[PDB]
């Protein structure tokens, strides 16, 4: 029974008192490593010796290093348990959650056997793009009443259609607005792929403004590519709408007939 | 029964015709002091002896002074007379409006504690600010503004628990926004915060183009996050039409009881 | 019978095919006039004998105005025989269909008896802005199935208090902008009046781009602008979609009772 | 009987076997003329004797001009497949499945018929836009596209009408735009046509703020234009979501009605 103690203790916390300090201790240090992930790349001041001033991840590297290997011990110490109190190891690690804790943790370890190749490139900034991992941990801790998860489940379907139309919509206004944009002086319509940029800033309605129509054609049809931007961000609204409150009123009936 | 008759005028000045003259009395106070504090703001120009054009709230500020002064003397007075009349002096200073009233009121006397330093700098900004909070006296002229209140404090912890989530979003887009564009030339994604601009700017559709992402990786990226601004349009909507639906069917419920 | 005959034919065009032409007639001078007044702005090329090109309506003024008088002896018409089949004349003027009416015609006789004074500046742009009032007519002749307008008229109440609290939002959030952002250098928010740009361009979710935020409390506070944007575009399209399907069963339902 | 054995492995693939493989044979030449007309207008570069950078559909012109035969090809052999197996050769031509069929395939026989004189300009563009119409022809590739199709053309006149009354708000909102900001100083609103673009951008809360209001009136009309955008945004879900769901309901009617 104590194996599955642990466990009943790691899936459900709000069982024992000591099980619910870890949850909140491990999500405690999940907060702080995002904290000092987002901090490590703030620009310090005061300059000290240096040309240009050094982010808070290189001035203090010692200080933002053991931080992150306090993190990486507790997190690595976390899933070892799981490992063993899982009941199904082999199922516990398929799980997508597993998926994700590993795949956080490994940044550290990866970049401590290439401290020889510290003058590396390239790959350990996506390396490190990947501890951007520990927020899905930490959203998982707040695993509250997920009826919204629930609806965008009920509606994927309409929402991978809606996808695949604006994908199709996105090629077809990116070819007419590159055709049409093609010819002015300086344009930014360099090629097809480079109006996709245009046309799904346009089908969005955000128009950041970089890419803009200069000719006739060009401006009727990002005229048109607007008007179908309108109806693409309101569409889902009224449907994610009505699935949400046939969801509420499924779930307070499922609450009586538990009652 | 002077204080309770008092108090009576007082909420529900209807009632009364008196009451009701001074109810519309302090309406329009209100609306006086909130604009003069837009109105001060405005550069009046054509000031001899002044390169710089003033704004009508230091070329005259004798008059907004005496006119603020009043507002505030007005406002001082019917605030005293609203705990003077109450019937529990505890209860009502604890409601909300009250905090709203002695917040509107404060930074005139602190203002006025402070005059001994006419240089002061940064803290009379904050209380220039918070003079804008008179606008918020206004709910008591308003039933529209009750039932507001009354739906966002139902829609209390599912909003906090989604701007959790919105904030969750913007930090993994900050993240990999910053890792996509840090390196390029002259970038204004000089950090993670820096970032978090760009992120919210995008989420919500509106595309300043400020600052806009300028390589292949980062041009991804901010169409994931706008195609993800897409939904942040829609998710708070289902949960706010709920609540207000379910408060305003309760108050017909209960003005049907009442027949 | 003749005075009845005419204004069942105006206000009832299908009865009489003559009534019916007569509403087709007047429908396509409308329309031309409208397109008249569209392009007699457009710069027409060749710049003959200019320093810059000239409008085609100063440099073909002569058919312009043809048409333009053309259009307006036509309005002129209909109305003196609205006027004339009118039952109660005093009731038929003060509806707004006559006054949109003679406010479109009026311009061009108010124009006509100030050619003596053809060098008048300002006055007459507004008296020829006015002139675009003719598409308010032109929208009437397409008196379709408004259930839009209906919906609209029912959701009237709601429509006006999220515009009051939109302007009490936008004098907050102008207020706050204002005084973050007064201090920066060129800064483009020189008062709460310059400021009610940048907050109403924000919760509209349009950024221009043209006022952006230049400092950290600027920024916080044009996100929190930009969120509260999110909910004022988004809010209206559940309630408008509801009260649509409302009038729409209900338009049915009183057709199928009028069977 | 070997014409309807076609025409039946045709509109209904899943039946058989090798219609389902030439059914996917198809679609897979579709997806690869998309692609191709996408990339053949990236800049390959690295092109040396030539300082201009040239497309790969230019750089290496014989592999695609190769792929784009064999793919059409491939679409004209089908086509005469589809109308050589007709049970109805009219009905089929007539339907709209076969315009876009023709109006895919025709473009590169008239490339073929001009390429007499290589020097075309003006109508290679036309042709070359024309050639994304092959997207379309994925719609008997997805019963979503279909359902799609029967929303629209079931939001035949209320979305015209729509749009009609869009049109008349641009128009209204361009003429007062335009005599706002006609004035100002090296301005882009130089005709009521010139802020059509204008209108429509800031109706659909794009914003890109390539041209922007400088006047204070220009403004206040600006500020009106985006709040009817506001509306803008809303006033089409209501109809487009009443026809979706009466397509979708009586498809179940239809479905159980099977059963
Ligand atoms: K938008
Ligand atoms: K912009
Ligand atoms: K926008
Ligand atoms: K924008």
């Amino acid at each position: 029974t104590a194996r599955q103690r642990v466990w009943r203790a790691f899936e459900n916390p709000h069982t024992s008192t000591m099980a619910l300090v870890f949850y909140y201790v491990t999500g405690f240090f999940i907060a702080v490593s995002v904290i000092a992930n987002v901090v490590e790349t703030v620009p310090c001041g005061s300059s000290p010796g240096h040309i240009k001033e050094l982010p808070c991840g290189e001035r203090y590297a010692v200080a933002f290093f053991c931080l992150d290997t306090a993190c990486v011990m507790i997190f690595t110490v976390e899933y070892l348990l799981r490992l063993a109190a899982a009941p199904s190891r082999y199922r516990f690690v398929r799980s997508v959650m597993s998926i994700i804790d590993v795949v956080a943790i490994l940044p550290y370890y990866i970049g401590l056997v290439m401290t020889d190749n510290e003058d590396v490139s390239g790959a350990f900034v996506t390396l490190r793009v990947f501890r951007v991992f520990r927020i899905f941990k930490f959203s998982r801790h707040s695993q509250g009443l997920r009826i919204l998860g629930y609806t965008l489940k009920s509606c994927a379907s309409e929402l991978g259609f809606l996808l695949f139309s604006l994908t199709m919509a996105i090629i077809i206004f990116a070819t007419v607005m590159f055709y049409a944009e093609k010819g002015s002086s300086a344009s930014k319509f360099t090629s097809i792929p480079a109006a996709f940029w245009y046309t799904i800033v346009t089908m969005t309605t955000l128009g950041y403004g970089d890419m803009v129509p200069k000719t006739i054609a060009g401006k009727i049809f990002g005229s048109i590519c607007s008007l179908s931007g309108v109806l693409v961000i309101a569409l889902p609204v009224p449907v994610i709408v009505s699935n949400f409150s046939r969801i509420y009123h499924q779930n307070q009936r499922a609450d009586k007939r538990r009652a």
